[PDB]
């Protein structure tokens, strides 16, 4: 086994699982502003009621969407993650869009609990305002995130293989 | 060269290496946060003006240091970043209690961009609410980034070298 190629896969390889991360873990720290819709920290560990004033939350979480399409874009791209990538970015911009076009509610500081999780919140029942594109972009960063993983996986194993 | 011995080597070191890039990424979504301070969505790409009502963005920044201090403590170390993740962990638990200790001004709804800016804005003129703790935070997990990285090029390098 040429460990010259080996090597250069592996390095591009592990280049790309750690930018689709960044994309995977952009997308949990929305899901952790999902948890503090209606709250506000109290003098404890855990937080307190504060209803109804989840703009900024909800501006923080909108920046960070275009962040992420920033990010899938910086992926190092060879066309084997092609339909993956396009997939997520195509995804991430309609999330985007969807808080945009919602700002009527989403758009001001007295944003309510039940709106800011129709946008932000995917286990809502209601997602109506954003957090239905948010659940489908994070199925395809999921599937993302596996076919890169594959590829440095079988790049590796490749020094010991058969 | 022990291919197996260092496969096993690469194997680990880019699952330390994911590990701290997941750290690493929660701080660049706070930065993000800070961004949206006085800020509220409107039908474009830049966010529109509303000062003072900060609040649930606070709420938002602090369940990510929670979850920051929650993944260091989660890293996989043998001794080889000991002191790293040590640095990284206690001064994810300093920035979580600069922002408690704050409550009085950070935890409400109004929470004005001023106050805002001092807990979570890394290159503001006055950090005394939090962004002090949060610089030193960045730091310190860059620090264990750049760490990490060498250990894993090092395990990489071990193919072509001798
Ligand atoms: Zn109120
Ligand atoms: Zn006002
Ligand atoms: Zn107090």
């Amino acid at each position: 086994p040429n460990l010259t190629e080996i090597s250069k896969k592996i390095t591009e390889s592990n280049a790309v699982v750690l930018a689709v991360k960044e994309v995977e873990t952009l997308l949990t720290s929305i899901d952790e502003l999902a948890k503090a819709i209606g709250k506000k920290i109290k003098s404890d560990v855990s937080l307190d009621n504060e209803a109804d004033h989840n703009g900024s939350l909800m501006s923080g979480a909108y920046l960070i969407s275009t962040l992420i399409t920033k990010k899938i874009s910086a992926i190092k791209d060879s066309g084997e993650l092609k339909a993956e990538i396009e997939k997520a970015k195509k995804c991430s911009e309609e999330f985007t869009a969807k808080l945009k076009g919602e700002h009527t509610d989403l758009g001001k500081e007295g944003v309510t609990d039940d709106n800011a999780k129709k946008a932000i919140l995917k286990t809502n029942n209601d997602k109506t305002k954003g957090a239905d594109e948010l659940e489908k972009l994070f199925e395809s960063v999921k599937n993302l995130s596996k076919a890169a993983k594959e590829m440095l996986t079988n790049s590796v194993k490749e020094l010991t293989s058969p």
